C-alpha cells in the first residue's frame, strides 16, 4: 500500500537472460540476411493457416494492426510503454482487451522467428511484419531502422486511445473529437498527423464480429493451460474464419480491401450515412443508397455496402478535422507523404538517437523529434584535455560549481525513450538554461563558454562533462583517496534550430533527490520520486546510494542549501555522510507538518547540527536502503565509496553514448 | 491470485548486491579478531544507552531473547525460516508483533558491527552476542559455529507468533491447554520433549518481561511509522516510554532473584512456591509465588522488591504429569540442567547451517551429532586412471543412457537450499529410507550393478560412482546428437552408515513431486507447475536453468516409471532440442484426457492422430509467458550446442550443490 | 597456404609424395559434397579432421568439445598458379614422419623449422607431435613412433613408452635415422622409431614437456592441449574472420 519500490531497481539482472550478458544484438543482426527476410516475410502474407484463416487470404490488415497497436502505448511524459522493447509479448500487455487475435498474429510469426533465431528480436521482427503488409498492398514506406533489442521481464514500471463506439457508447461521433485529439496529443501527434494516421490504418484490412461477443473465451493469461498461450477462444460457428470475433464490429472500408487507395476519404465524403449495429449490438454506421461493390472475404458470391466506425466520421463531420480531410481528398499524394511520414514516426518515437539505428532502409533525413545532433567539427588530442583541465581548474569555479554543471547536463537522460543526457549541450540553449532546478549550475557556463572560446579544441559538451571530472578528481585528492575518473571525449554542440522547446520542456524535473530539488507537493512522495528518477537512469539500488551520499558531501545541492550536508569538510569526498546519518548521537524532529524538512539536534546537548529532507532520511528508515548504507558507513569501506561512487558517475555521464 | 511465481528464481542478483560477486565471506572472517571482538561484546553488555536504559545494567537477557527469536522460525518440513540468512533485519519479520524492542538490540550492536565491518557478518553477530550474553551470567556454552553469510533481499516465502501465546492459549489462562500447543510447535522445528523442557527452563532464568502500562501507549511498529524513527518502532506514551517504563510484550515477570546470574532457581521457585492469579498493569494473567516474601531485586529502584512471578508458560512444565518427570529430574540436578539446555541451544542456533564442512571459527565443537547429517572420513583417494577405468566399466555394464541418468539425478536431486540438506554425497541412495521410496522404484534398479562396480574397484566411493554413472550417461547422449562434450566431475565423496541416517529426519526429504521425472504424489496439495518452481527454488536455479534440465530430462527419458510422459522424440537418449521444438510446434492441438486435468494428448491438427502425451509439468513451458520466452530460445535454429552447453552447466551445478567440503 | 580454399584437391598438391594417403580420403569427401550442397569442400575438409579428433577423445574415455569454424570457400585451378605452390611443397613434415632428402639440415631441426613456420610454441609442437603418433597419422601409414596398442585413440601412450627405462633404442644402419626399441631385458622388439620421434627424449628443453605429459596427473591436460593446438592450426589463414 505505502511502499518504497526499491523492486524496480532489481528488473532485468543476469538471473533471468537467457542468452548470457555478453550477446550484442548489433553483431547479431550484422548477420542477418535482410532481404531474404523480407521475402519469407512476404511470403507469410499470404499462406493461410487453418486454425486462423486469411481474410481475402491476406493476413496483412492484421499485422499492420499489431505493429500499431505495439507502437501506440507511448507517453510523451516520461518516455513509457512504446514498441521499442518487444513487450507485447508478455503479461500484462499480451491480455489486454483491446489486443484480441494479435496472439495468433504473434504466433503465425513463430516458423520465421524460429528459421532465423537472435538474429533478428521479435521487438524489430514485429514492425518490420507491418511495414512489409504495407510495402505488398502497393504503398511505399518512409524507412525502416532496426535495433529495437528484446529483453525478457516484463517491465514493472507500467483501450490504447479511444473507444471505437465513440466516447462512454454514445453513438455520436461529434464527442469522439476531443478523445481523439488528447489521446493523440499525448503521444506527440498533431491534427494533421492524427487524420493520415486514421485513414491509412483504415484503408486496408476489415473488422470482425460475426455473433454475440459471449462467445469469446477468456484471455491468454487466463485460460487452461491446453490452450498453449491462445486466448479469446470463441463457440460461435466455426470461432474462426469468416466467424471471427475480435473487436466485435463487422466493417470493410474500402472495396479494394487488399490494395492501397484513396478510397476511404472517397466514400467517407461521397455518402450520406444511417446508424444500424453489427449483429453483436454494436454501433455502426452505413454508407446510404449504396450498391453492392465490396468483396466478401471468404465467398465470392456475396456482397455489402460501405461501412464506417464512429470514430472515422468524427475526422469528418467534424469542423477541424474535415480540411486536412479534404485537403487529402483532393491530393492522395499528400496523403501518402503525410501517412508514411507518421508512420515512420509512430514507430521509431521510443527509439532515440539515429546513432542507435541499424539496417540498411535507415531514412537518410534528420527529423525534429530525433532530437538530431550535428557532425563534429573537433577532434581532441590528449595534450589538448590535459591543457583544458589545468585551464578549469584554473578557472576559480568551486567543486561544488563544477560537479553541479555536469550533474545538471548528464540527468536529463530518461531510459524508457532514450531521450535526454549530456550529448549537445541542451544545457546551455532554450530551455534549460532557466529551469528552476539549474539556476545556480548555470552560474558556471559563461567561464565555460569562454575556455571554450580560447581553446577551439573541444567541444562545449566534452567542456562540460571534463568540469565534473576535474571536480571530482580534486574531491577525491582531499579525502586522501586519489582516484582515476574517466572521461570519453567526442560530444558535440547542437543548435537551438534542433532543440524544439515544446518536447525538451518534457524533460524538466518535477524532482531531483540527487541534488534536492522537489517542485510540487501534491504528486507523490519525494522518496518514490527519487526511486523513479533512479529507475529513469537505469541505476541499482547502490549505485543510488552511493550517488546520493557523494553529491551531498560535494555540496552539490541546487540552490546550494546545508540540508543533508553532514560533514565539515564540504568538497572533499569522504562517507561522512552514512556516517553521522547511523550515528545515534542525533535525534530528527520534522519541523512542521508539511514534513520535508527535519533538524537533527543531539541527543545529549540538544543543539541543532544539521537539517535534512525526506531524500535523505529515507536511507535510514527503509530497511533495503540502510543495508547498503550500513556497508558504506562501515569502517573498511572508504576507499570501497570513493570507487562505487566514481564508476556510477561515469555511468551517468555515458548513459546517451550511444555513438560509442 | 493464480500465478506461476517464477519471479521467485529472480532473487538475489548481481543488482541487488552492495558488495563484490567476489566477495567471499570465508575469507573475510579469517582475518576477524575473534576473541577482540568477544571482549567488546561482553563491553557493550553493560554499557547502557539513555534510549534504552539496561535492565539491572545489563542488556543480557535482550540479547538472549533476540538470539532465540531469530532461530526460532525454523521449519522442518521444507528448511525455511530459522537464523542462517541474518533474516530478522530486514521486513517482514523486523516488525512482527513477536519482536516488540528487538529493534533496540539490533540497533545496540551498530558499533562493534561498524567498527568491524564485513569480517564478521549481522547473521554471525547475533547468534554469536547471545552466546556471550549467556557465558557472562556464569553459564558454559557448547560451543559456537560462524559462516552465516549475509544476504541483501528478505526471501518471498510462505509464513504471526514464533511458537505460543504467552497467556495460555486463546488468552484463557490455564497452563493445561498449552501444553499441546507447545508440544506441537517446538516438535515441528524438531525438538523432542526433554530439549523443549531445557529450552524453556534456561531461556527463563535470565532477564525479565516488560509492561508498565497500558499497550495502547505503544507506537507503530517498524514498518509503519514516520520517517525521523530512522528505524525504530513500538515508540511509546507511557511515562518515559523506556526505562523502568518499558512495554514490549506488556508483562512484568521476573523469574529468578539473581536475575542476572545463572542458577537453578527457576525449576526451584516453579515447584517450591505454590502461585496466584492476578495480572500485570496492562490486564494480562499472570501467575505469582503465593505466601512469599521481597526477594527479587527491582531492575532500577534499589529499595524495592517484588514476589516470585511466572507466566502461563512456565506452568505447563511441572503441570503437563509428561513435563513433570523432566522438569524434576532437573530440579534434583542442575548439571544435567546445564548439559541438556548447552546441548539444545547450541542445536537450536545450528539446525539449519548443514553439514560441519561450513562450519566455521575457533570454537566449532568436535562432537558430531545425528542432527547435522554427519560424514566420515574418506578411505579413498581416486586417480586419474582410476576414473577413466570406471568410465570404462559403468560404459560396459549394460545400463542405458535412461538409467544412468535416472540414478545420478534421483541421488543428487534432494538437496534444499535453505537449511541446505539433502544431496548427492553420503549415498543415501543407497541406505533407508531413500532405497525405498515411490520416485526412486526405478533408478533404483540401477543401484546393484553399481555397488558390484565398487566391490571390484576399491578405488572410490559409491557416491563418487553414482555421481559418475550419470557423467557418463550424458557425454554418451551428447555424442549421440553429434554435439560432443566435456562433462565435469569432481571426486572425493564419502559413503555414510545408517548409523548416521536418522530414518525419521530424511524422510521429510521425500519429494511430493519432482518435476523433473513427471512424479506427483498426491492431488490435493498445489498446482504442478507451482511445485515445479518450488522445487526449482529450492535447487537455487535460475528459470533458463530450470527449462533447460526439464527439455534435457525429457529427451533423455529421465521419466521416474519410465512413461513417455512429454518424450518428444524419436531418439529416447540422445540430448536434442526436440522437447522444445515438439512443444511449439502449431502442428499439434492439446486435449485433456479426463476432468482430473494432469495428462493431455497431442494429436495433429490434420489427421488427428495422437503422436504424444504430456502433463502439466511439460505444459506450462508453453503457457506462462515468461517460460515460453526461454522455450523458445532453445527452440531456434540456431541453438543445438547453445542446449547442449547450457544443460550440461546447470546438470554439473546440481551435482555440486552440498560440495561445501570444496 | 593454410586450408583456405581447397588447394589439397587441385594441382600441384593432390600429387606429391607426402599427400599421397591422405588423398584417398579425397573421393568420399567430394561425393559427400556433391550429395550436400550445402558447405565447400575447404569447410568439408577441415570437418573431417574435427570428426576424426572427437571420435579419438571418446575412445580414450576422455570426450571433448572440438571447435569448428565454418566458411571457408573453394578456390578454382585457375587462380592456383602451379609454379607459385610448388615452392609450398615440404621438404620435411615431422609430425606426419616425412623427411624428402638426407643434404639439407637434420631432421629435428627442419622440425623446429616447420613449428616455427606454423608460430607453435615447445609445448604445442610436443603435444602435437604425440598426438598424430597415436592417432597413426603416418604419411605412408607406417609403425614408426606408434608407441601403443591402440591406434586410432588420444592418449598420452607415445610419452609413457618413450620415458619408460625399459626398452632401449639402437640405430639400424649408418643412416642413423631409424632405430629399434628393444626390452632391455627379454631382447625382443616392439617399437620403431625416427630421429623425429627421439629427439623428445634427448634435448632436456624437450624432455622437460614429454615428462609433463607423461606424468599420472595429466590425461585430460594432454587431451585439451592437443585439441587447442590442432584448432590453431586450423585457423591460421583465417584472416577473413
Ligand atoms: C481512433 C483511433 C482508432 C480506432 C478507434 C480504431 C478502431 C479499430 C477497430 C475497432 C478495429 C476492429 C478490430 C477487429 O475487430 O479486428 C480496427 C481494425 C484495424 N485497425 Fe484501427 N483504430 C484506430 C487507429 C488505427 C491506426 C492508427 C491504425 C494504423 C496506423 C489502425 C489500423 C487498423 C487496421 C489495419 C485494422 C484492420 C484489422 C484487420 O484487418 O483485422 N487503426 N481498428
Ligand atoms: C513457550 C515458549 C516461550 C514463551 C511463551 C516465551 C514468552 C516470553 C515472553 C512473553 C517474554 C516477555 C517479553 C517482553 O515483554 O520483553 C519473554 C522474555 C524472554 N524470553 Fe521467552 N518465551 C518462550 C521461549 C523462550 C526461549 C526458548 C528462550 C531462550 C532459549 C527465551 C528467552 C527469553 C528471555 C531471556 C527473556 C527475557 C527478556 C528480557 O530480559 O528483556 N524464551 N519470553
Amino acid at each position: 500500500p505505502n511502499q518504497l519500490r526499491v523492486d524496480l531497481l532489481n528488473q532485468h539482472s543476469n538471473r533471468s537472460n537467457p542468452l548470457g550478458e555478453d550477446f550484442d544484438y548489433r553483431k547479431e543482426f550484422s548477420k542477418l540476411d535482410y532481404y531474404g527476410l523480407k521475402k519469407d516475410l512476404k511470403a507469410l502474407l499470404t499462406e493461410s493457416q487453418p486454425w486462423w484463416p486469411a481474410d481475402w487470404g491476406s493476413y496483412a490488415g492484421l499485422f499492420i494492426r499489431m505493429a500499431w497497436h505495439g507502437a501506440g502505448t507511448y507517453r510523451s511524459i516520461d518516455g513509457r510503454g512504446g514498441a521499442g522493447r518487444g513487450q507485447q509479448r508478455f503479461a500484462p500487455l499480451n491480455s489486454w482487451p483491446d489486443n484480441v487475435s494479435l496472439d495468433k498474429a504473434r504466433r503465425l510469426l513463430w516458423p520465421i522467428k524460429q528459421k532465423y533465431g537472435q538474429k533478428i528480436s521479435w521487438a524489430d521482427l514485429f514492425i518490420l511484419a507491418g511495414n512489409v503488409a504495407l510495402e505488398n498492398s502497393g504503398f511505399r514506406t518512409f524507412g525502416f531502422g532496426a535495433g529495437r533489442e528484446d529483453v525478457w521481464e516484463p517491465d514493472l514500471d507500467v483501450l490504447i486511445y479511444v473507444n471505437p463506439e465513440g466516447p462512454d457508447h454514445s453513438g455520436e461521433p461529434l464527442s469522439a473529437a476531443a478523445a481523439i485529439r488528447a489521446t493523440f496529443g499525448n503521444m506527440g501527434m498533431n491534427d494533421e498527423e492524427t487524420v493520415a494516421l486514421i485513414a491509412g490504418g483504415h484503408t486496408l484490412g476489415k473488422t470482425h464480429g460475426a455473433g454475440p461477443t459471449s462467445n469469446v473465451g477468456p484471455d491468454p493469461e487466463a485460460a487452461p493451460i491446453e490452450e498453449q498461450g491462445l486466448g479469446w477462444a470463441s463457440t460461435y460457428g466455426s470461432g474462426v474464419g469468416a466467424d471471427a470475433i475480435t473487436s466485435g464490429l463487422e466493417v470493410v472500408w474500402t472495396q479494394t480491401p487488399t490494395q492501397w487507395s484513396n478510397y476511404f476519404f472517397e466514400n467517407l465524403f461521397k455518402y450520406e450515412w444511417v446508424q444500424t449495429r453489427s449483429p453483436a449490438g454494436a454501433i455502426q454506421f452505413e454508407a446510404v443508397d449504396a450498391p453492392e461493390i465490396i468483396p466478401d472475404p471468404f465467398d465470392p458470391s456475396k456482397k455489402r455496402k460501405p461501412t464506417m466506425l464512429v470514430t472515422d466520421l468524427t475526422l469528418r463531420f467534424d469542423p477541424e478535422f474535415e480540411k486536412i480531410s479534404r485537403r487529402f481528398l483532393n491530393d492522395p499524394q499528400a496523403f501518402n507523404e503525410a501517412f508514411a511520414r507518421a508512420w515512420f514516426k509512430l514507430t521509431h518515437r521510443d527509439m532515440g538517437p539515429k546513432s542507435r539505428y541499424i539496417g540498411p532502409e535507415v531514412p537518410k533525413e534528420d527529423l525534429i523529434w530525433q532530437d538530431p545532433l550535428p557532425q563534429p567539427i573537433y577532434n581532441p588530442t590528449e595534450q589538448d584535455i590535459i591543457d583544458l583541465k589545468f585551464a578549469i581548474a584554473d578557472s576559480g569555479l568551486s567543486v561544488s560549481e563544477l560537479v553541479s554543471v555536469a550533474w545538471a547536463s548528464a540527468s536529463t537522460f530518461r531510459g524508457g525513450d532514450k531521450r535526454g543526457g549530456a550529448n549537445g549541450a541542451r544545457l546551455a540553449l532554450m530551455p534549460q538554461r532557466d529551469w528552476d532546478v539549474n539556476a545556480a549550475a548555470v552560474r558556471a557556463l559563461p567561464v565555460l563558454e569562454k575556455i571554450q572560446k580560447e581553446s577551439g579544441k573541444a567541444s562545449l559538451a566534452d567542456i562540460i562533462v571534463l568540469a565534473g571530472v576535474v571536480g571530482v578528481e580534486k574531491a577525491a585528492s582531499a579525502a586522501g583517496l586519489s582516484i582515476h575518473v574517466p572521461f570519453a571525449p567526442g560530444r558535440v554542440d547542437a543548435r537551438q534550430d534542433q532543440t524544439d522547446i515544446e518536447m525538451f520542456e518534457l524533460l524538466e524535473p518535477i524532482a531531483d533527490g540527487f541534488r534536492n530539488y522537489r517542485a510540487r507537493l501534491d504528486v507523490s512522495t519525494t522518496e518514490s520520486l527519487l526511486i523513479d528518477k533512479a529507475q529513469q537512469l537505469t541505476l541499482t539500488a547502490p549505485e543510488m546510494t552511493a550517488l546520493v551520499g557523494g553529491m551531498r558531501v560535494l555540496g552539490a545541492n541546487f540552490d546550494g542549501s546545508k540540508n543533508g550536508v553532514f560533514t565539515d569538510r564540504v568538497g572533499v569526498l569522504s562517507n561522512d555522510f552514512f556516517v553521522n546519518l547511523l550515528d545515534m548521537r542525533y535525534e530528527w524532529k520534522a519541523t512542521d507538518e508539511s514534513k520535508e524538512l527535519f533538524e537533527g539536534r543531539d541527543r545529549e546537548t540538544g543543539e541543532v547540527k544539521f537539517t535534512a529532507s525526506r531524500a535523505d532520511l529515507v536511507f535510514g528508515s527503509n530497511s533495503v536502503l540502510r543495508a547498503v548504507a550500513e556497508v558504506y558507513a562501515s569502517s573498511d569501506a572508504h576507499e570501497k565509496f570513493v570507487k562505487d561512487f566514481v564508476a556510477a558517475w561515469v555511468k551517468v555521464m555515458n548513459l546517451d553514448r550511444f555513438d560509442l
